[PDB]
């Protein structure tokens, strides 16, 4: 007895949130349908009905990845968590692991790869750079790796990465391909099977406009063959693919309790996958391409220059803009949220302080929101200090 | 081009869920306020306003743990994820790790401990058993471990575990104490600092009645000293306490992007911590003790016998009931959900097939719901096959 801690006074106020228009690299704003799914009641986490939803979510990930892999499921964690789940289950220690260290996502693949004791060979490249099929055949040949990691949408630098044939290249060296489509999914063409991709993951909170906290993953039979014949148990129980696979109905064995899935986020995820199914993929890529074009046009009208020179290399979901001469970037960003209720972002990792990041994602990739962010940025340029 | 996968027809139907009354070991039903928090709009995952919520959540975990540890935060994952985060950050490989293998939660602590390459010494005990301060001083002495794991609320067997002095015992052998309060928090007395606990974690989805997918953790300065002087980097980047700690404002350094936290679940978690703050802890323990008493009474009226003989050892949030002679347990459980819209559960792991599990958690631990489950179970006993 004798209770030390008293009820925090801050908790006895009611919860209240500002209305913000989020137009950075993520998370993005939720449409009404995702919100309505968020406010539903709980069902049992192993109920027949829960399985039925999970199966729909599967079919959903199969559509947006354009894959038919049986080993396709949701990771109960953020984008980082899917990446880690991928790496920890594919890589035994000491294995050869090649990584396109293009921006932060490469760096994290490194960090994680290091952490789980693999021999990681970093093809590091300056921010704004991208990798040709040569640079990767070169790396493939001289390091002879079991797995390559590539960022599709590089949201720290705004670089779209070409993907055609790279999957074939990697098979040619008996290697596995791992693609990060967290920023790219729903916004720019992507076909898992036809591009021969072995591990694809994405996030809930970008173009799909679901709340952050889940992530999507799918494994080819090749990578699936490895995982089921690795001789050591992976370092995570939480992310263990065999346990995971069984629970999501990707096995021959009935579903056995592994962990409690985030039921409510799954309602929302389902709905987000439904919305893009109804619209259809090619229309979503079309929407994002036309919006990003519109935006690009407007920023250059303001005398800003787009960080990535080549337009065919610019990521449509996340645009990098160079920090104009004589401006503190923090001043501009502050001004935008302070005076317009709009969130945009600066750089991240190697792109830090050099760029501004403006995202168009899903239901937010509209000409209306491009207008709103452009005016905000006009105002800042004319009202922020200049040296 | 040439798109292989077509929009799943199942996704083009609208989402719909059955109303169920969940009265197993978790998840539990959400009150209206948690639901309303679920349906809110997104704010930026690194906004000043998001930090402010996270700080309230901190103060919230400090209250329900009754701790003042600065190293207190949320894990973006399920109950299992907190456990793993605890173990992966405390234990370097080869370390001596003692675990009360009382039910499944011990077994998982084993599995995980094994996975991260520690020398795990399992004090295995038959289901329904609990550990005295002797059995643990014995184990402490002969294995000399750096960390002990104990389940407080053992939801697979319904055993409440005594905790007073065990923290002192462990310090006496220079050891660290790890407690699982996932099932027990909010339902039965628990004081982190006064019981000298070094690592406490719980779940969102039990007595707190938030949606599943986040979990609560707190570290004493002792365990915190270890983690900051371990010589090897842990096997997970996702759960790395230094990265985590920094982002949740538990550092001297400004918050640096680690991963995107589940913003919406955090709204809900906050509200759940507010609701128990307003009610007050001791009233919640009182509610749960009086409900579990009521329930116990009613089941014995039906001629069922409570799995745990000693009442002072029965977990109030999760009651184990022996499977009556001549009944298929699956028949009963089915009958309950089929005819009453009520979920109860069977055993789990070592308790499988031997028991029925009935949970009372938070806003659901009411005399009203005890009535409803008792009648359901009357009906099943009189309407299910008997050998
Ligand atoms: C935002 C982002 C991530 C990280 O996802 P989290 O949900 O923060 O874990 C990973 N990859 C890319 C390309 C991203 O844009
Ligand atoms: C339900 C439960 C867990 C597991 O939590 P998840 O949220 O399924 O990861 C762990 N410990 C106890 C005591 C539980 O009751």
């Amino acid at each position: 007895h004798k209770l030390l801690v008293t009820p925090p006074k801050a908790l006895l106020k009611p919860l209240s949130i500002p209305n913000q228009l989020l137009l950075g690299p993520g998370p993005s704003n939720l449409p009404p349908r995702i919100m309505a799914a968020g406010g539903l009641q709980m069902i049992g986490s192993m109920s027949k009905d829960m399985y039925q939803i999970m199966d729909e979510i599967k079919e959903g990930i199969q559509y947006v990845f354009q894959t038919r892999n049986p080993l396709t499921l949701v990771i109960s964690g953020s984008g980082h968590c899917a990446l880690e789940a991928a790496l920890v289950n594919v890589l035994e220690p000491g294995d050869s692991f090649l990584v396109g260290a293009n921006g932060i996502w490469g760096q994290r693949a490194v960090d994680i790869g290091e952490r789980i004791g693999a021999r990681v060979h970093p093809m590091t490249k300056d921010p704004g750079g991208h990798y040709t099929l040569q640079e990767v055949e070169e790396g493939l040949a001289q390091h002879k790796p079991v797995l390559l990691f590539l960022t599709h949408g590089e949201s720290s630098t705004g670089v779209l990465q070409p993907l055609d044939g790279f999957g074939e290249l990697c098979h040619r060296y008996k290697c596995l391909l791992l693609v990060d489509s967290v920023a790219s999914l729903g916004g720019t063409p992507l076909y898992m099977d036809r591009q021969g991709i072995d591990i694809l993951y994405s996030g809930s909170q970008k173009a799909l406009n679901a709340p952050p906290g889940t992530s999507l993953i799918s494994f080819s039979d090749k990578a699936k063959k490895k995982m089921y014949s690795r001789k050591t148990k992976p370092f995570s129980f939480y992310l263990d693919i065999k346990w995971l696979a069984n629970f999501w109905g990707c096995d021959d064995q009935p579903r056995m309790y592994h962990h409690t899935i985030p039921v409510i986020s799954l309602y929302s995820l389902r709905e987000s996958l439904a919305l893009i199914a109804e619209q259809g993929l090619e229309n979503s890529w079309r929407q994002h391409r036309e919006a990003a074009a519109y935006l690009h046009g407007r920023l250059q009208a303001l005398g800003l220059q787009l960080f990535v020179k080549d337009p065919a290399l610019r990521l449509p979901t996340v645009t990098t803009v160079a920090v104009p001469a004589g401006y503190d970037w923090r001043d501009i960003v502050s001004y935008v949220i302070d005076h317009f209720d709009i969130e945009i972002m600066g750089g991240l990792g190697p792109s830090t302080g050099k760029v501004l990041r403006i995202g168009l994602l899903g239901c937010n990739a509209t000409r209306e929101n491009v207008d709103r962010v452009t005016e905000a940025l006009r105002a800042a340029l004319q009202h922020c200090p200049k040296k």
